[PDB]
């Protein structure tokens, strides 16, 4: 509807107009204290826009002979820490709009999750479906030299990842292409990219992650009837039904992993058709005909159901496709209490005034699409660490609580000894699942749902101190901002 | 009035129609005559759009302690060789289609006078007269650096140059930005920029010559009545009145170096007046106000005129000021006979239209603004030899040529003597200015005046083969086309 | 390193001129770097001055370095510095005085008893 | 005997042959049963020879000022997983197969115990006895410059270590050459070599450990009946006797780290002769000779030994000296039950069918010369993360553990208290060893055991899955192939 890239910056206004205030006050100086509101409102012109964008267009040779050219895209929202981050989209409706836009999100959503990154986006005008594989891989082959050529690829200053219409392999694709031209004599080459096989450096839950960073975002809500006394809703997923809106990474693997607790599906939309059961829907099973027939459509155990996904009663809606996916012409009719944005700006300024009167939760695509980021941050550490997490130390920690066992086993027994006789101290069973330290999969399952737990607490405490109530949206942004503000402040806006 | 860069790509086109033909026929190969077809055609869908384009912001700190933001671009256009080249307009009115625009320009423009450089341009939302000289010294020096830091600065990628608001201080910024943090260790640091001061490594006639250029283009189609006759026009610029449409460095020292071979001005207009004598105009006359006043308006051997100067009888006009300046809502009253662009683009693809119609030979930009990237050529050699032209050979060149005249002297002395006695054999007036070789002002002088008589031998000559007539824009563009295909056929399009 | 000036005779926007020159001049000559040489704070200084430093490198030369920020120390905490980084000089004095004051073995040369709620001591500067 | 380069070859193809049936069905993917064969097969066909060689002569000027040339080699097997590895032999028998062999080995090797790193070797035709201190330096740092100038040593590309007649010392002299003129700006500069001395980087254990991976070897198969009782042997190194082949660093210290459980030597062989003694040789008493003689013959409790060690009735056999020590010209008199390889290829393919013939245990070099290489890798991580291991946490990990034993003790008093009084949990005696956190000497030794067994559990479980018997080599292949294999296909084979 509008311009993409203005609703993004709309809304970092609305953030903006309040934090001012006591962003004023936090500001120490012995400017006159409207000097000072001409220093933070001057820092804020500078934040908003983006620093680099890069347009770019390629001669490619097809397999029947024939060039065409692609129009390709990258964009750097900010600089202030480093490396910049964003994923790759193959699809025909990129612009160089949308690609700012969502390069300013990954800046705050970083922000949001404390992980030192900027943000990043690129994009290719392509529709996949029509290219080969060997035509896939000529262009993405030649769009990492290009960049690379140019200073938009690198371990240390840019990181691209997965997104729409990709995977693991375009990220073998560009690993391969950046190590083996440039990469040679950098240590850190692998580095330059995440998302990558297991095979090539990759981690464990690598894309199943970003479903469980939906989930415990909800799970750390669902928690607190603080909130679900407004909405009128009681805690508990084995109580809950909900609704998928496409099946990306995010749809099935935020699906099932619902699925192991309680949580109930009723319907699915894909790009094709929506279809609904209201018995449930067994994604076990879903996967089975995406082999074997590639749409849902056709599936046995639902029906085919006439009508958008939007329209469905529900108790939780996940807009999972793409942006602008439910908008004000179809908002009135949101027909649920709560919905999480698991798809970069599903809903508008205008829904949110909607869903503020209708009192509807919306969960914010900040603070819940941000397990991609935190698991590919562990991925460019992995790299740059050139090793596997514990291995040092598995042997070692694990007798060496085995030995702290028996001190108090000995000690005991050395006091009252033949009282009882004996008394072991082992394990129990999960502790000697644990005994032996951290596995790499363990480190993975447990950083993501503390930092989660660790910024919603940030979120809600903000949001109770300026009582936005269930504007959680803005509750976001004002700590982005109070985060990314005192570092251009304390650093000195600027070298020159 | 339209997408400027469309203008451009429309004209693109007319060209591309003809020369096809022709084009496939060179093509050697055993494709199907259809193949080579859409061999030819592909690649033309490669070279007219530009490869890249960079969009970046900049926070500044003013005098006044406040900070605001900067928009710059800066596109390339070709690979096909490099460097590439343009220069860096300040204006308020920069976007980033015109600079694609100019920037493909450049790269036809370099291949119709056989120069080994690319297109490039750049552009900074800006209005100078509202900073001051401590402030436009801070962005450039800042400008500079961004792109560097992106590889788009450098002397054998990308080499910027003077435009438009811009002189030779700005040159000296960047010189000593680009040399005093990346330039360091390189040799050929100063190469990375033309348009400079004397003494930080310029050439004489840096400004100067594009005004030449174009009277050495001028005079190459006067001195032919083949055309001439046609206008029903006399050759001779002692016989020839024309007009100026705004002051920038061409519309001076094109108005000057005119004056000395009798071509009279009878008026001249800037951007908030125009002013017209028909007894003539003196512009050394006309360089004192503009110290003293700033404007045209008050010089008091003229007198100020009403109306666009597009309206003023005459028989040469000179559009100097901006693209665009000429459209089909006024060309009907060209009033003029012959129009020389001086201006990148300022009429039409319609205003052509009228101007065959009318019989109105249009001078285009191509071949006729190839003035101020010869000697910018020259420039760049100039520093990447490390030495004054001749400077070795001065001393030996002269008595070389002194030993040459006395072996023919003491020869004929030698047959004859007596007959006559003693033959002095000296030099004349100017072979005396002339014996000892060339310096740097000759050798500028001069090979100027080559490459653009060569050149329109060349235009001229395909524009009979096709008979074109006066549609010498499209004359030009063939060749150019030409040119540039040639180098991505035989490169073998792709190294993928 | 060292420099022949006064700072309370120059401005905010003078010292912030002078530092990302000095960094330069070095930088430009190979002494500094993540790698071979890492300033820190001294007499007049603090952590602004490590701020203009760190952007100076970082913004010519550190830009495809990954490790930019490790050029210097003293820096901001939100330019990527420590907790206790300047408290800490002042507990080292104290760690090290605690780590003889708990020894007789020594003051009882002195003729003092271990204790610090039983010293009195002055400070210069 | 015959090319030491195919018969590494010849082995290789054995375990492809087997692996490639359940290879092709792991594959997975649309093509048909035939072409899947083909990939696999051609993959193998691209990881079984090397992909770089070089070969350089050098001119070197020695004490008594005449010249002489050097020849010296260097091959990279596989760049799969980088850096590449591997040893630096100064001898005259050195040639280019040589060097193409033991690179090979060095990337299986690796893959079997899971270190990062691919293969690499070099050679230089060189006796050190020859020549000096002043010559051996004087070449040993010209070496390093022309293949650092040629890319060939590097923290990231390829990185030496020390092999046959080398030691720490050609280490330091490796070191400060790279350091001195290439790693001067470079973070990781003493990343370039491992084996150093410890004030230059190096490792508790350097040199120690691997002798101690033969050991952890062995205890790891010794301690199962499931081979043993095959063989017919009992459990126990207070049971066995055992001889050396040479002593080098692991003839000496493979040695001695037996002696100390009950291992019992008979003799000893080096290059110039044998010496036996059935009631035992203290090697302890071996090294003082070896400070006072440079032989062991002349050593005065054991007595000169006429023939071959290969040819002393024993329990086990360890051959150190040098490759194709075994052949089938006297396999058949092996006179011993098992043989462990810690010299790089001693036996031979036929010797292998004599030995599975006469149920003979055979350890391969594979899992069992790899401890040398984990240390390696350890000091290789110590450089680059620049700090002691553990050095940040030992006083916090310490009262840690100390705070949580309090946590116990007051709980429990605060039930019973009176019932016992104070009940004191204090530490043991090894543990009050290990409460302070871990330290480089305990992660060495931990790292390094634990290794050894996860990968042999992983050999002597493929073993069974196929039923190879005592053929643990052709085990040890099939691991390797099958893990290389995965990162070739992933990786779509090539970027090109
Ligand atoms: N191409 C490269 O340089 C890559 C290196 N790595 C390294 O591996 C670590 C993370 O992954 P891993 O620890 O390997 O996974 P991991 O922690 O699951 O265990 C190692 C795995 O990598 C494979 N592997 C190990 N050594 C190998 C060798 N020499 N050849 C072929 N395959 C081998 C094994 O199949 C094993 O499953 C990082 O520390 C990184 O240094 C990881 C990915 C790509
Ligand atoms: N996949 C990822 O790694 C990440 C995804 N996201 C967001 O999650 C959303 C979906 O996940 P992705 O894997 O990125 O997408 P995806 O690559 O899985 O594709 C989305 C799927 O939804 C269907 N779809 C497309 N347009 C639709 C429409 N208008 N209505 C209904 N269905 C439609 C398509 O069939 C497609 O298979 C995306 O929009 C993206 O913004 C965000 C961060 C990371
Ligand atoms: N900063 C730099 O490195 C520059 C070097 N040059 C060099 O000069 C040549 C072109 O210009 P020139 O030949 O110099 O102009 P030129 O050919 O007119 O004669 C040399 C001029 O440069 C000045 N000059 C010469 N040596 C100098 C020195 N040691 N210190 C200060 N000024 C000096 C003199 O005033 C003289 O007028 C090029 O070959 C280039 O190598 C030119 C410009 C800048
Ligand atoms: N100056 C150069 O080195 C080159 C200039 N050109 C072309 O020549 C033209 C003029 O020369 P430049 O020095 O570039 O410009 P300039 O920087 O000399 O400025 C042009 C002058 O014309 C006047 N003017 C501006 N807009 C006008 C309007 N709409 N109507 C009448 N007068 C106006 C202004 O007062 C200004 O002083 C430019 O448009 C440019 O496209 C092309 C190549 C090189
Ligand atoms: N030349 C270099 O840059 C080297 C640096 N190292 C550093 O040391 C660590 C590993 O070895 P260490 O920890 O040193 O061994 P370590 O862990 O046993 O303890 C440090 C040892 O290094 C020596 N040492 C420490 N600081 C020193 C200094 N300023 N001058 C002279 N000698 C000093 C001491 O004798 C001490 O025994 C690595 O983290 C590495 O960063 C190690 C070897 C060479
Ligand atoms: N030393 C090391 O770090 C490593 C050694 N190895 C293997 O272990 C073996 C021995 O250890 P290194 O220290 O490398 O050798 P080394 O440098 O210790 O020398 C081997 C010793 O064995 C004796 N010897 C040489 N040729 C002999 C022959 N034909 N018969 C009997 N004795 C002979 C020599 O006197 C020499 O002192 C080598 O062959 C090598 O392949 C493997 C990996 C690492």
């Amino acid at each position: 509807d509008p311009n993409f890239f203005k609703m993004v910056e709309g809304f970092f206004d609305r953030g903006a107009s309040i934090v001012e205030d006591k962003l004023v006050e936090d500001l120490k100086t012995r400017e006159t204290e409207e000097q000072k509101r001409n220093r933070v409102r001057s820092i804020l012109r500078i934040i908003k826009p983006c620093n680099h964008v890069l347009s770019l267009s390629f001669p490619i040779r097809r397999d029947d002979g024939s060039w065409e050219v692609i129009e390709g895209y990258r964009a750097q929202h900010s600089q202030h820490r480093t490396p910049c981050k964003g994923g790759i989209r193959y699809s025909t409706d990129v612009s160089v709009d949308e690609v700012k836009a969502l390069a300013s999100l990954m800046t705050y959503k970083c922000a949001v999750v404390d992980v030192p990154f900027g943000g990043a986006k690129a994009g290719v005008k392509i529709n996949p479906k029509n290219y080969t594989d060997n035509e896939l891989e000529k262009i993405t082959r030649r769009f990492t030299m290009e960049l690379a050529k140019k200073g938009f690829i690198g371990p240390g200053v840019d990181v691209p990842a997965p997104d729409m219409s990709t995977g693991e392999r375009e990220m073998s694709w560009i690993a391969d292409t950046y190590a083996s031209t440039i990469g040679h004599y950098d240590i850190n080459a692998h580095a330059c990219v995440t998302g990558k096989p297991i095979s090539q450096g990759g981690i464990h839950g690598r894309i199943s992650a970003t479903g469980r960073g939906v989930f415990h975002g909800i799970e750390n809500f669902i928690n607190e009837a603080s909130y679900m006394s407004i909405l009128g809703m009681t805690p508990g997923f084995g109580d809950k039904t909900f609704v998928v809106q496409g099946f990306g990474n995010v749809g099935l693997h935020s699906m099932r992993y619902l699925h192991r607790f309680g949580a109930k599906c009723i319907t699915v939309g894909e790009s094709d058709g929506s279809i609904w059961n209201p018995d449930g829907i067994d994604p076990k099973e879903l996967e089975d005909f995406k082999l074997q027939h590639g749409t849902i459509l056709g599936f046995p155990k639902a029906k085919i159901y006439e009508g958008s996904i939007l329209e469905v009663d529900c108790d939780i809606l996940i807009p999972a496709a793409s942006e602008k996916q439910l908008t004000k012409s179809n908002a009135p009719r949101v027909k649920a209490k709560i919905i999480a944005e698991g798809a970069n700006g599903p809903t508008t300024p205008e829904a949110d005034k909607i869903f503020l009167e209708r009192n509807i939760m919306v969960i914010p695509d900040l603070y819940l699409n941000a397990g991609g980021v935190t698991v590919s941050y562990f991925e460019w550490l992995n790299n740059l660490n050139h090793v596997s997490y514990g291995r040092l130390t598995f042997k070692y920690e694990r007798d060496s609580n085995y030995h702290l066992l028996m001190s108090v086993q000995e000690s005991l027994e050395r006091k009252f000894g033949k009282h009882g006789g004996t008394i072991p101290i082992v394990p129990t069973a999960e502790f000697q699942d644990r005994i032996s330290g951290a596995s790499e999969k363990d480190i993975v399952h447990s950083g993501l749902a503390y930092t989660m737990e660790r910024s919603a607490r940030q979120i809600m405490r903000t949001a109770m101190k300026y009582n936005l109530g269930l504007d959680l949206r803005t509750a976001a942004y004002v700590n982005a901002i109070e985060k990314v503000f005192r570092v251009y402040n304390e650093a000195g806006v600027t070298f020159t």
